[PDB]
């Protein structure tokens, strides 16, 4: 009953007598199963989760130098040195400049420099290894059971919950009061050669060797120290065009640039190892069963909890409190022309029983276009509600 309010729904009705039936689920998406003489379920794709990803490599997107020395020496007095060109937090380049007499030297030549400065990165971006083999989906169960509470639910109690995991493909939930459901999920969008970037609070799936050949400083997934990056050179810049001195220049931030580059990519929302993202299940019906089947039919009088109220496919739903003793019953049900002569429309929420005079009950059914007479219980007290779906 989780489907009722969801407009991205779907009703899906398998040929009746059929052990099975074919849906597709996905994220923010659910879908309404109906089949002559089993119970209406409601299924939605709740989770996507990866068990345990390799951190691949990690690259630099945004840097910052800092610490900026220079060694001079004059001509003829040989090479300078730096410690940081030992220190591997440090990018260092040798350079030659004009020395002599007005810039403190006895000869006039080309002496040589050299510059270090402390590569800090400021902004960075994990990209976890994934395989098929470890991916695991959430599916939520909901049968159309009346129950008081079911109608959009978003918590989840009412449903039955499974995993689908690529290890046990096949799961047979048993649902409490309708018998077991197999489930038989297939894995669709390759995952195989697929990494799982992650910037911020943005995360996609990209291809490996897209990944792998970014012209940024990295540092391998292993890396838990974190302080000297592989290829500092892609952000990293040094200037000497007037052998005057030698400057050292960071390249910007590369997080826009790495959003548009990302632009064609499969975007996927992402919290705390979760991607809230196509998977395509067939549905074995044959060991469902309709609770209430061989119940007797109530005869007693109908409060009404809810007004009718009509979901954005065109259905209705009621909530409806029995005030008689027969239960558990079915609860009688109709919807005819405004003649009380012609059986109209079909019933969403099929063979709808009281379990508990206490507990209301809910009812979806699809009205027929025009003027119809929604009839719920038996006379005396039969409630005879009038409706209207214009074309
Ligand atoms: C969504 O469901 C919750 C709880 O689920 C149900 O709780 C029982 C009443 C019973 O029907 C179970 O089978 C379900 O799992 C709703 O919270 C309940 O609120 C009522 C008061 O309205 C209270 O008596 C219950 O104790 C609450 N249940 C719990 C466990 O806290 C919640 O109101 C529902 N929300 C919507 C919008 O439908
Ligand atoms: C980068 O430069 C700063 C100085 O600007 C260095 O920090 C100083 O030196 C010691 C640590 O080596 C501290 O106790 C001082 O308090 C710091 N002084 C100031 C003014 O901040 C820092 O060590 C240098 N970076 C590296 C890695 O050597």
């Amino acid at each position: 009953m989780r489907c009722i309010g969801i407009s991205n729904r779907d009703f899906v009705e398998g040929v009746s007598g059929g052990s099975w039936v074919d849906i597709v689920l996905e994220h923010g998406s659910c879908v309404t199963t109906m089949a002559k003489n089993k119970p209406t379920l409601d299924f939605e794709l709740i989770k996507t989760e990866a068990k345990q990803p390799a951190t691949l490599r990690k690259y630099c997107i945004e840097a910052k130098l800092t610490n900026t020395t220079t060694e001079s020496r004059c001509p003829t007095q040989g090479e300078p040195s730096l410690n940081e060109e030992q220190d591997k937090r440090f990018i260092c380049k040798h350079s030659m400049v004009d020395r002599g007499w007005g810039n403190g030297c006895g000869l006039f030549g080309k002496g040589g420099i050299v510059t270090c400065a402390k590569f800090t990165c400021k902004k960075n971006m994990e990209g976890k290894i994934v395989q098929p083999e470890n991916l695991e989906y959430t599916i939520v169960i909901t049968p159309h059971s009346g129950e008081e509470h079911a109608v959009g639910n978003d918590t989840g109690k009412h449903g039955k919950e499974i995993k689908i995991t690529p290890q046990s493909s096949t799961t047979e939930a048993e649902l409490t009061g309708y018998g077991t459901v197999t489930m038989e999920c297939s894995p669709r969008t390759d995952f195989n050669e697929m990494v799982l970037l992650q910037m911020e609070d943005k995360a996609w799936l990209v291809h490996r060797q897209w990944f792998l050949d970014l012209p940024l400083p990295w540092l391998p997934g292993a890396d838990t120290q974190g302080s000297n990056w592989i290829q500092k050179e892609t952000l990293v810049t040094f200037k000497n065009p007037h052998a005057k001195k030698q400057d050292v220049v960071v390249l910007g931030s590369q997080e826009g640039a790495m959003h548009t580059a990302l632009t064609g990519a499969t975007e996927i929302q992402m919290s705390s190892g979760n991607l809230l993202f196509h998977l395509k299940c067939r549905l074995r019906m044959d060991k469902l069963q309709l609770k209430g089947m061989s119940y007797s039919m109530c005869t007693g009088k109908f409060k009404i909890v809810k007004e009718i109220a009509e979901t954005q496919h065109g259905t209705i739903v009621i909530r409806v409190q029995y005030e008689g003793d027969g239960s558990p019953c079915k609860i009688p049900f109709e919807i005819t022309d405004l003649e009380k002569r012609h059986v109209l429309g079909r019933l969403i929420t099929v063979n709808p029983i009281v379990t508990e005079k206490d507990s209301p009950v809910n009812i979806e059914a699809e009205p027929p276009f025009g003027d119809s007479y929604i009839i719920v219980g038996v006379e005396p007290g039969q409630l005879k509600l009038n409706w209207l779906r214009p074309l």
